[PDB]
């Protein structure tokens, strides 16, 4: 990958950020985008900073300019599409951090552990194009066939993870490069099981999963980090809806217009398209809201803080009361 100039890191060294507290449950992303006409420069600070703060990298032989350079090679790798772009995982990041710091995970977790959730939240959707497995598979897209030919479904996955070792294997943006032996393969493994996890038609094995390792004190001790570590950057990637209602909102309107772009190509291509994913039906944000809280988002965080999370009780709280204003949208519409 072509290395990352002086001018590039200056860019972002210069940020200030006035008026945010990036480690805090609601900081709003979206704002922070608005208070300038450098967006991506903005984001790369919070990242950075947020990445200082927990003084990890600096106990990992990870220097500030490594570090930089890690974030910026991400970077360049996300497009410029509504939702799976760079802002959605520097969001991924600041709020497993806001999970490990203010809600007490990092108890479960080693400082190598938090460290590779931290980086692994920056490259687990890198080169997104806006369009799920689904698309890739159906319409017998190269990458689909690719991956049906090798026994995988979790077609994007791989293709982040792909990019990851990518990202890494230069040792200027070698962020693992200060590991050794043990340490350095249990980072990589972590990382990539972790984006693998991600995939959301594994979402009911391997929430299970974390539950039962969770609730069996003989539960291999190994296996209960690693599922902790999946069980949090999978909750990070559906923490939308644990966060103050107007992010919430704004969230998912940028995933209904990239849901809606996929739909459109598959009008295109002549295969099927999903109710979600039709611009035509427009179906109301605030029922889809409440679906995805109902369905997918209440259970998994409640029984996730119910199984051992206990202080990350807040998402639980925020996601009872966004579904209630909601209802209060309805209510009166
Ligand atoms: C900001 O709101 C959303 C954030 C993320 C998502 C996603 N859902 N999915 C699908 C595959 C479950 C994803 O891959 C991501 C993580 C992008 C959805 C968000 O809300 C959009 C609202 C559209 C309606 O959403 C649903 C989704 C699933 C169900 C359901 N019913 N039964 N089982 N699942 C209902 C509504
Ligand atoms: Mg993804
Ligand atoms: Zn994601």
């Amino acid at each position: 990958v072509t290395a990352i100039t002086k001018v590039e890191r200056e860019a972002v060294l210069v940020c200030e950020l006035p008026s945010f507290d990036v480690t805090d449950v609601e900081f709003d992303l979206f704002r922070a985008r608005e208070s300038t006409d450098k967006p991506l420069d903005v984001a790369a600070a919070i990242a950075y900073r947020l990445l200082l703060g927990s003084g990890l990298p600096q106990k990992f032989g990870c220097s500030d300019e490594v570090l930089l350079n890690f974030i910026l090679q991400c970077r360049k790798k996300y497009r410029n599409v509504p939702y799976h772009n760079f802002y959605h995982v520097v969001d991924v990041c600041q709020t497993i951090h806001t999970f490990l710091y203010r809600g007490n995970v990092y108890e479960k977790l080693t400082e190598l552990e938090c460290f590779v959730l931290l980086i692994t939240a920056l490259v687990h959707d890198l080169d997104h194009m806006g369009l799920n497995n689904s698309f890739y598979l159906k319409t017998e897209s190269p990458l689909g066939i690719l991956s049906s030919a090798s026994g995988n479904t979790s077609v994007l996955e791989v293709h982040h993870c792909n990019l990851a070792v990518e990202i890494l294997s230069d040792p200027e943006s070698d962020v693992f490069d200060g590991l050794e032996g043990a340490e350095r393969t249990l980072a990589f493994r972590s990382m990539i099981d972790c984006v693998l996890a991600t995939d959301m038609a594994k979402h009911g094995s391997a929430l299970e999963a974390f539950l039962a390792s969770a609730a069996d004190q003989s539960s291999d001790e190994a296996a209960f980090h690693r599922m902790t570590m999946e069980i949090i950057l999978k909750a990070g990637d559906i923490s939308n809806v644990t966060k103050p209602f107007d992010i919430s909102r704004q969230w998912a309107m940028a995933v209904t217009e990239e849901f809606y772009r996929q739909g459109d190509m598959e009008k295109e291509r002549g295969v099927e398209v999903l109710p979600m994913f039709d611009r035509s039906k427009n179906m109301e944000l605030a029922k889809g809201q409440i679906g995805f809280i109902d369905f997918v988002a209440a259970p998994f965080f409640q029984k996730i803080v119910d199984a051992c999370l206990q202080g990350m009780q807040w998402t639980v709280d925020r996601i009872k009361s966004n579904r209630a204003q909601w209802e209060r949208v309805l209510e009166t519409r």
